[PDB]
Protein backbone atom coordinates (compact mmCIF):
# COMPACT_ATOMS: atom_id res chain seq x y z
CA UNK A 1 0.00 0.00 0.00
CA UNK A 2 1.33 3.89 -0.02
CA UNK A 3 2.91 4.09 2.27
CA UNK A 4 2.93 6.73 5.26
CA UNK A 5 6.20 9.10 4.63
CA UNK A 6 4.49 9.54 0.79
CA UNK A 7 1.41 11.27 2.27
CA UNK A 8 1.11 14.97 3.50
CA UNK A 9 -1.24 15.13 6.03
CA UNK A 10 -4.29 17.50 6.69
CA UNK A 11 -4.02 17.34 2.56
CA UNK A 12 -5.22 15.30 -0.12
CA UNK A 13 -1.59 15.15 -1.28
CA UNK A 14 0.72 12.97 -2.35
CA UNK A 15 4.47 12.86 -2.87
CA UNK A 16 6.06 10.25 -5.45
CA UNK A 17 3.34 8.00 -5.10
CA UNK A 18 2.52 6.55 -8.82
CA UNK A 19 2.55 2.86 -8.97
CA UNK A 20 0.14 1.80 -5.86
CA UNK A 21 -2.87 2.60 -7.87
CA UNK A 22 -5.49 5.32 -7.09
CA UNK A 23 -4.60 6.41 -3.80
CA UNK A 24 -7.61 6.33 -1.55
CA UNK A 25 -8.11 10.18 -0.79
CA UNK A 26 -5.61 11.52 -3.46
CA UNK A 27 -6.66 14.93 -5.25
CA UNK A 28 -3.31 15.93 -6.34
CA UNK A 29 -0.05 14.02 -7.05
CA UNK A 30 2.88 15.21 -6.72
CA UNK A 31 6.56 14.67 -8.59
CA UNK A 32 9.90 15.94 -7.49
CA UNK A 33 11.75 14.45 -10.65
CA UNK A 34 11.88 12.58 -13.60
CA UNK A 35 14.17 9.50 -12.03
CA UNK A 36 12.45 6.02 -12.05
CA UNK A 37 11.71 5.00 -8.49
CA UNK A 38 9.82 7.96 -8.41
CA UNK A 39 7.64 7.92 -11.70
CA UNK A 40 7.13 4.47 -11.67
CA UNK A 41 3.51 4.34 -12.33
CA UNK A 42 2.93 6.82 -14.77
CA UNK A 43 2.09 6.78 -18.13
CA UNK A 44 -0.32 8.12 -21.14
CA UNK A 45 -2.60 6.56 -18.90
CA UNK A 46 -3.22 8.70 -16.29
CA UNK A 47 -6.19 10.93 -15.50
CA UNK A 48 -4.94 12.70 -12.18
CA UNK A 49 -3.72 16.53 -11.88
CA UNK A 50 0.04 15.97 -11.60
CA UNK A 51 2.02 19.04 -10.37
CA UNK A 52 5.85 19.40 -11.11
CA UNK A 53 8.43 21.83 -12.51
CA UNK A 54 8.16 22.75 -15.89
CA UNK A 55 11.59 20.92 -16.56
CA UNK A 56 9.59 17.52 -15.35
CA UNK A 57 7.06 18.69 -16.92
CA UNK A 58 8.57 18.19 -20.62
CA UNK A 59 9.85 14.73 -19.98
CA UNK A 60 6.35 13.78 -18.42
CA UNK A 61 4.93 14.83 -21.90
CA UNK A 62 8.12 13.62 -24.47
CA UNK A 63 9.30 10.23 -23.11
CA UNK A 64 6.20 9.04 -21.11
CA UNK A 65 3.63 10.45 -23.57
CA UNK A 66 1.25 11.67 -20.41
CA UNK A 67 -1.46 13.79 -21.80
CA UNK A 68 -0.70 17.64 -21.40
CA UNK A 69 -4.39 18.41 -19.96
CA UNK A 70 -3.18 16.72 -16.78
CA UNK A 71 0.33 18.33 -16.50
CA UNK A 72 0.39 21.41 -14.17
CA UNK A 73 4.03 22.42 -14.48
CA UNK A 74 4.45 25.24 -11.32
CA UNK A 75 7.52 28.10 -11.52
CA UNK A 76 10.13 28.06 -8.77
CA UNK A 77 10.44 30.50 -6.10
CA UNK A 78 6.85 31.67 -6.22
CA UNK A 79 3.72 31.15 -4.02
CA UNK A 80 0.83 29.42 -5.77
CA UNK A 81 -2.35 27.91 -4.33
CA UNK A 82 -3.53 24.42 -5.58
CA UNK A 83 -6.53 23.35 -4.67
CA UNK A 84 -6.77 25.33 -1.90
CA UNK A 85 -3.43 24.96 -0.18
CA UNK A 86 -0.50 27.68 -0.62
CA UNK A 87 2.66 25.93 -1.96
CA UNK A 88 6.14 26.83 -3.01
CA UNK A 89 8.53 24.62 -5.20
CA UNK A 90 11.97 25.10 -4.62
CA UNK A 91 15.61 23.86 -6.44
CA UNK A 92 17.05 20.77 -4.60
CA UNK A 93 20.34 20.77 -6.48
CA UNK A 94 19.66 17.46 -7.62
CA UNK A 95 19.30 16.47 -11.61
CA UNK A 96 17.41 18.84 -13.80
CA UNK A 97 14.01 19.83 -12.70
CA UNK A 98 14.32 18.21 -9.38
CA UNK A 99 12.61 20.41 -6.72
CA UNK A 100 11.82 20.54 -2.45
CA UNK A 101 8.13 21.21 -2.13
CA UNK A 102 7.08 23.84 0.76
CA UNK A 103 3.50 23.07 1.93
CA UNK A 104 1.69 26.28 4.18
CA UNK A 105 -1.41 23.95 5.99
CA UNK A 106 -4.57 25.64 6.51
CA UNK A 107 -3.80 25.04 10.15
CA UNK A 108 -0.59 26.89 10.12
CA UNK A 109 1.68 23.76 10.17
CA UNK A 110 4.66 23.97 7.47
CA UNK A 111 6.13 20.95 5.60
CA UNK A 112 9.30 20.80 3.86
CA UNK A 113 9.60 17.76 1.13
CA UNK A 114 13.04 17.59 0.16
CA UNK A 115 12.54 15.38 -2.70
CA UNK A 116 16.16 14.04 -3.74
CA UNK A 117 18.46 16.53 -2.73
CA UNK A 118 22.24 17.85 -2.17
CA UNK A 119 21.92 20.15 0.69
CA UNK A 120 23.76 23.30 -0.03
CA UNK A 121 24.21 26.35 2.13
CA UNK A 122 22.47 28.60 -1.02
CA UNK A 123 19.11 27.02 0.37
CA UNK A 124 19.79 28.97 3.72
CA UNK A 125 18.71 32.46 1.29
CA UNK A 126 15.68 31.23 -0.44
CA UNK A 127 12.48 31.35 1.09
CA UNK A 128 12.85 28.79 3.61
CA UNK A 129 14.74 31.52 5.18
CA UNK A 130 11.81 33.64 5.95
CA UNK A 131 9.22 31.31 8.43
CA UNK A 132 9.54 28.38 10.42
CA UNK A 133 9.24 24.71 9.41
CA UNK A 134 7.62 22.31 11.91
CA UNK A 135 8.22 19.18 9.73
CA UNK A 136 10.46 17.63 7.54
CA UNK A 137 10.70 14.91 5.14
CA UNK A 138 14.29 14.52 4.12
CA UNK A 139 16.33 12.73 1.46
CA UNK A 140 18.56 10.31 3.83
CA UNK A 141 20.78 8.44 1.02
CA UNK A 142 24.17 9.14 2.73
CA UNK A 143 22.88 9.55 6.34
CA UNK A 144 26.27 7.66 7.70
CA UNK A 145 29.22 9.76 9.02
CA UNK A 146 31.69 7.60 6.84
CA UNK A 147 29.79 8.94 3.80
CA UNK A 148 32.26 11.98 2.57
CA UNK A 149 32.81 13.07 -0.67
CA UNK A 150 34.22 16.11 -2.57
CA UNK A 151 32.64 19.06 -4.16
CA UNK A 152 30.88 18.59 -7.77
CA UNK A 153 33.74 21.26 -8.77
CA UNK A 154 36.49 19.25 -7.54
CA UNK A 155 35.37 16.16 -9.43
CA UNK A 156 34.81 18.19 -12.63
CA UNK A 157 38.02 20.28 -12.43
CA UNK A 158 39.52 16.52 -12.12
CA UNK A 159 37.57 14.95 -15.08
CA UNK A 160 38.67 17.96 -17.15
CA UNK A 161 42.33 18.03 -16.60
CA UNK A 162 42.63 14.02 -17.16
CA UNK A 163 40.51 13.87 -20.82
CA UNK A 164 42.74 16.84 -21.77
CA UNK A 165 46.19 15.50 -21.07
CA UNK A 166 45.60 12.21 -22.76
CA UNK A 167 44.08 13.49 -25.88
CA UNK A 168 46.63 15.70 -26.18
CA UNK A 169 49.13 13.03 -25.52
CA UNK A 170 47.25 11.07 -28.17
CA UNK A 171 45.16 12.88 -30.43
CA UNK A 172 43.33 9.06 -31.55
CA UNK A 173 42.25 8.72 -27.92
CA UNK A 174 38.11 8.34 -27.52
CA UNK A 175 36.53 9.34 -24.28
CA UNK A 176 33.43 7.45 -23.44
CA UNK A 177 31.21 8.42 -20.49
CA UNK A 178 28.57 6.60 -19.18
CA UNK A 179 24.49 7.54 -17.79
CA UNK A 180 21.29 5.67 -17.42
CA UNK A 181 19.18 8.68 -15.85
CA UNK A 182 19.09 12.01 -16.16
CA UNK A 183 21.69 14.02 -13.75
CA UNK A 184 25.70 14.70 -13.98
CA UNK A 185 25.14 16.32 -17.45
CA UNK A 186 28.05 18.70 -16.00
CA UNK A 187 30.52 15.49 -16.28
CA UNK A 188 30.33 14.83 -20.12
CA UNK A 189 29.63 18.77 -21.03
CA UNK A 190 32.78 20.15 -19.31
CA UNK A 191 34.95 17.49 -20.76
CA UNK A 192 33.72 18.17 -24.54
CA UNK A 193 34.12 21.68 -24.13
CA UNK A 194 37.34 21.62 -23.44
CA UNK A 195 37.92 18.76 -26.16
CA UNK A 196 36.33 21.43 -28.80
CA UNK A 197 33.99 18.34 -29.55
CA UNK A 198 29.91 18.31 -29.46
CA UNK A 199 29.38 14.60 -27.42
CA UNK A 200 27.60 12.45 -28.92
CA UNK A 201 24.83 9.97 -28.21
CA UNK A 202 21.77 7.64 -29.15
CA UNK A 203 18.70 9.18 -30.14
CA UNK A 204 16.47 8.68 -27.07
CA UNK A 205 19.15 9.97 -25.29
CA UNK A 206 19.42 13.38 -27.50
CA UNK A 207 15.52 13.29 -27.39
CA UNK A 208 15.74 13.28 -23.29
CA UNK A 209 18.68 16.13 -22.78
CA UNK A 210 15.92 18.42 -25.28
CA UNK A 211 13.70 18.58 -22.77
CA UNK A 212 15.90 19.75 -19.97
CA UNK A 213 16.55 23.73 -20.72
CA UNK A 214 20.06 24.15 -21.16
CA UNK A 215 21.07 26.87 -22.84
CA UNK A 216 22.97 26.75 -26.18
CA UNK A 217 22.22 22.76 -26.04
CA UNK A 218 22.07 22.62 -29.72
CA UNK A 219 25.75 24.07 -29.88
CA UNK A 220 26.92 20.95 -27.44
CA UNK A 221 25.18 17.61 -28.75
CA UNK A 222 24.43 15.46 -31.59
CA UNK A 223 23.24 12.46 -32.97
CA UNK A 224 26.43 11.74 -35.56
CA UNK A 225 29.07 10.30 -33.67
CA UNK A 226 30.99 10.22 -36.62
CA UNK A 227 32.15 14.12 -36.33
CA UNK A 228 32.34 13.42 -32.25
CA UNK A 229 34.76 12.43 -29.84
CA UNK A 230 33.02 12.47 -26.51
CA UNK A 231 30.82 9.16 -26.44
CA UNK A 232 27.69 8.68 -24.07
CA UNK A 233 26.82 5.37 -23.78
CA UNK A 234 24.62 2.89 -21.20
CA UNK A 235 26.20 2.74 -17.67
CA UNK A 236 25.52 -1.35 -18.56
CA UNK A 237 28.22 -1.07 -21.29
CA UNK A 238 31.25 0.69 -19.21
CA UNK A 239 33.06 -2.07 -18.68
CA UNK A 240 36.32 -3.69 -20.63
CA UNK A 241 34.08 -6.31 -23.14
CA UNK A 242 31.75 -3.35 -23.71
CA UNK A 243 34.35 -1.13 -23.89
CA UNK A 244 36.36 -3.04 -27.11
CA UNK A 245 32.95 -3.86 -28.76
CA UNK A 246 32.59 -0.10 -29.09
CA UNK A 247 35.83 0.32 -30.17
CA UNK A 248 35.41 -1.93 -32.81
CA UNK A 249 32.53 0.09 -33.85
CA UNK A 250 34.61 3.21 -34.79
CA UNK A 251 36.50 1.81 -38.14
CA UNK A 252 40.02 2.14 -36.58
CA UNK A 253 39.31 6.14 -36.39
CA UNK A 254 40.59 5.58 -32.49
CA UNK A 255 42.89 2.89 -31.21
CA UNK A 256 42.45 4.15 -27.06
CA UNK A 257 39.56 4.60 -25.10
CA UNK A 258 39.59 6.80 -21.63
CA UNK A 259 36.00 5.89 -19.64
CA UNK A 260 34.60 7.78 -16.68
CA UNK A 261 31.71 6.01 -14.46
CA UNK A 262 30.35 8.55 -12.20
CA UNK A 263 29.14 6.84 -9.04
CA UNK A 264 27.44 7.77 -6.02
CA UNK A 265 29.54 6.42 -2.89
CA UNK A 266 32.42 3.92 -3.05
CA UNK A 267 34.50 2.55 -0.35
CA UNK A 268 38.13 4.44 -1.65
CA UNK A 269 36.00 7.57 -0.63
CA UNK A 270 37.38 6.73 3.23
CA UNK A 271 40.95 6.60 2.30
CA UNK A 272 41.74 8.82 -1.06
CA UNK A 273 41.57 12.17 -1.85
CA UNK A 274 40.45 13.31 -5.37
CA UNK A 275 44.04 14.35 -6.30
CA UNK A 276 45.55 10.67 -6.10
CA UNK A 277 42.02 9.08 -7.79
CA UNK A 278 43.59 6.03 -10.23
CA UNK A 279 42.25 3.69 -13.13
CA UNK A 280 41.22 0.13 -14.32
CA UNK A 281 43.28 -0.49 -17.08
CA UNK A 282 43.39 -3.28 -19.58
CA UNK A 283 45.38 -3.01 -22.86
CA UNK A 284 44.13 0.32 -24.57
CA UNK A 285 41.22 1.09 -22.32
CA UNK A 286 40.93 2.38 -18.54
CA UNK A 287 38.01 3.54 -16.41
CA UNK A 288 37.90 6.08 -13.91
CA UNK A 289 35.48 5.97 -11.32
CA UNK A 290 34.65 8.98 -10.00
CA UNK A 291 32.48 10.13 -6.93
CA UNK A 292 30.58 12.93 -8.28
CA UNK A 293 27.31 12.82 -6.10
CA UNK A 294 23.46 15.04 -6.83
CA UNK A 295 22.69 13.99 -3.11
CA UNK A 296 23.67 15.20 0.10
CA UNK A 297 26.98 14.14 1.99
CA UNK A 298 26.33 13.02 5.72
CA UNK A 299 28.14 16.64 6.73
CA UNK A 300 25.82 18.90 4.57
CA UNK A 301 22.72 16.75 5.40
CA UNK A 302 23.59 17.73 8.95
CA UNK A 303 24.39 21.66 8.46
CA UNK A 304 20.99 21.56 6.87
CA UNK A 305 19.06 20.47 9.43
CA UNK A 306 20.81 22.02 11.81
CA UNK A 307 20.03 25.52 10.31
CA UNK A 308 16.15 24.57 9.87
CA UNK A 309 15.61 23.08 13.24
CA UNK A 310 12.74 21.21 12.18
CA UNK A 311 10.40 19.93 15.21
CA UNK A 312 9.77 16.34 13.54
CA UNK A 313 12.11 14.58 10.49
CA UNK A 314 10.47 12.01 8.63
CA UNK A 315 12.87 10.06 6.55
CA UNK A 316 12.09 9.03 2.84
CA UNK A 317 15.06 6.65 2.51
CA UNK A 318 16.84 3.82 3.97
CA UNK A 319 13.48 3.14 5.80
CA UNK A 320 13.31 -0.25 4.83
CA UNK A 321 15.07 -2.28 8.07
CA UNK A 322 15.01 -1.29 11.99
CA UNK A 323 18.88 -1.48 11.99
CA UNK A 324 18.89 1.80 9.25
CA UNK A 325 15.89 3.71 10.79
CA UNK A 326 17.40 2.96 14.76
CA UNK A 327 20.45 4.48 13.34
CA UNK A 328 19.13 7.56 11.49
CA UNK A 329 16.54 8.33 14.63
CA UNK A 330 20.52 8.34 16.86
CA UNK A 331 21.99 11.00 14.20
CA UNK A 332 18.77 13.78 14.62
CA UNK A 333 19.05 13.23 18.20
CA UNK A 334 22.92 13.98 18.38
CA UNK A 335 22.30 16.72 16.01
CA UNK A 336 19.44 17.95 18.19
CA UNK A 337 21.45 18.08 21.06
CA UNK A 338 24.21 19.82 19.91
CA UNK A 339 22.40 22.43 18.50
CA UNK A 340 19.84 23.16 21.23
CA UNK A 341 16.37 22.84 19.36
NI1 LIG B 1 16.81 10.89 -7.70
Amino acid sequence: TCPFYKKIPGTGFTVDAFQYGVVEGCTAYFLTHFHSDHYAGLSKHFTFPVYCSEITGNLLKNKLHVQEQYIHPLPLDTECIVNGVKVVLLDANHCPGAVMILFYLPNGTVILHTGDFRADPSMERSLLADQKVHMLYLDTTYCSPEYTFPSQQEVIRFAINTAFEAVTLNPHALVVCGTYSIGKEKVFLAIADVLGSKVGMSQEKYKTLQCLNIPEINSLITTDMCSSLVHLLPMMQINFKGLQSHLKKCGGKYNQILAFRPTGWTHSNKFTRIADVIPQTKGNISIYGIPYSEHSSYLEMKRFVQWLKPQKIIPTVNVGTWKSRSTMEKYFREWKLEAGY
